[PDB]
C-alpha cells in the first residue's frame, strides 16, 4: 500500500512525459515547504534544482525517471527528518554547531577542515545554513561519495579520474 | 592609468573590508545586466553568486580579493562580448547552435557529448541559455580546468585523488 500510494504520486507529478524535470521539482519541492513552518528557506530556486536533476540523472535523459525520483525523495524526507531533529534552537536553520551531528547523523562523517569548508561555501553570514541550502548541499555530498565508490574499484582509497570524466562529473551536476 | 582606474573602481565595490563579497558581486553584475537590455536574464541569484565567489576564493577568505576580482571581472567582459557576438539571431540568449562557436572564442573545445550535458544543464527546454547561465557555466567551466591542470603538470590528462581531495575539489554549488 506504501509502494502503491507513491507510484501514484510520482504520476501525479511527472505529467505524461512520466518525468520529473527541474521545473517541476522546484514546484513540488516548495509546496512541501509551505507545509512545514519549522523549515526555514528563502525557497528552492530553479537553479538549484537544475543541479539536483543533473546530479541525480543517471540515465542522462535530462529528468528524473521513476527510480532517479525515488531515489532523491527519500533522501530528501529522510534529511528533512534530520533538520528537524539537529535544529535545537528551532532557528529553521542549522547553524554552525548543529551542522556537524546533522552530517552525520545523514551518514556523512567528515572533519574539521571539510565542515569548516561546507559552512565556508553553503551557509550564510551568520555561519547558518537554510532548508534548501542544507538539501542542496547534502545531494551532492551524497552524489560525490557516491562517484568516489564508482571509481574505486580495488578498493584502495584512491581514484583515478581522466578530464573528460573530471568535466562529466563537476560540469554535469 | 586603466589599470590605477580598475584599483579604485576594486576600492569601491569591496568596500568597508576590502573584499567582495558575494552579495556585493550579485549587486553590481544585476547593475550590469540592467544596462544591456540585449542580455536576456532572470537575474544574477544568491545562490549563482555565492558559487561564483566560492570557485574564485583561492585563500578561503571566503570573498573576493583583488586579484580573484580581477581574474573574474575581466573573464566576465570577455565572454559578454562574446556572448552579444555569437548571439547570431538577437533572441537574446545562446541557442543550442551558437554555444560551441561561443566556448570556442572563449578557448574551450569540448566534444558533442560535453555540450549536450551542459546544454540540459544551463539551458531551459528550447535549448537556449540565457546570460547569467551562461556566465555561471563559463566561471564554473574554467576554474574546472584550472584545478585539474594544477594537479596534473606534467599533462597526462589523469589525476590521483583520495576522498578528502575529491570533496574539496568537488563540493561547489
Ligand atoms: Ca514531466
Ligand atoms: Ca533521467
Ligand atoms: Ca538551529
Ligand atoms: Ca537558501
Ligand atoms: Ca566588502
Ligand atoms: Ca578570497
Ligand atoms: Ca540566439
Ligand atoms: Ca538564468
Amino acid at each position: 500500500e506504501e509502494v502503491r500510494q507513491f507510484r501514484r504520486l510520482f504520476a501525479q507529478l511527472a505529467g505524461d512525459d512520466m518525468e520529473v524535470s527541474a521545473t517541476e521539482l522546484m514546484n513540488i519541492l516548495n509546496k512541501v515547504v509551505t507545509r512545514h513552518p519549522d523549515l526555514k528557506t528563502d525557497g528552492f530556486g530553479i537553479d538549484t534544482c537544475r543541479s539536483m536533476v543533473a546530479v541525480m540523472d543517471s540515465d542522462t535523459t535530462g529528468k528524473l525517471g521513476f527510480e532517479e525520483f525515488k531515489y532523491l525523495w527519500n533522501n530528501i524526507k529522510k534529511w528533512q527528518a534530520i533538520y528537524k531533529q539537529f535544529d535545537v534552537d528551532r532557528s529553521g536553520t542549522i547553524g554552525s554547531s548543529e551542522l556537524p551531528g546533522a552530517f552525520e547523523a545523514a551518514g556523512f562523517h567528515l572533519n574539521e577542515h571539510l565542515y569548516s569548508m561546507i559552512i565556508r561555501r553553503y551557509s550564510d553570514e551568520g555561519g547558518n545554513m537554510d532548508f534548501d541550502n542544507f538539501i542542496s548541499c547534502l545531494v551532492r555530498l551524497d552524489a560525490m561519495f557516491r562517484a568516489f565508490k564508482s571509481l574505486d574499484k580495488d578498493g584502495t582509497g584512491q581514484i583515478q579520474v581522466n578530464i573528460q570524466e573530471w568535466l562529466q562529473l563537476t560540469m554535469y551536476s
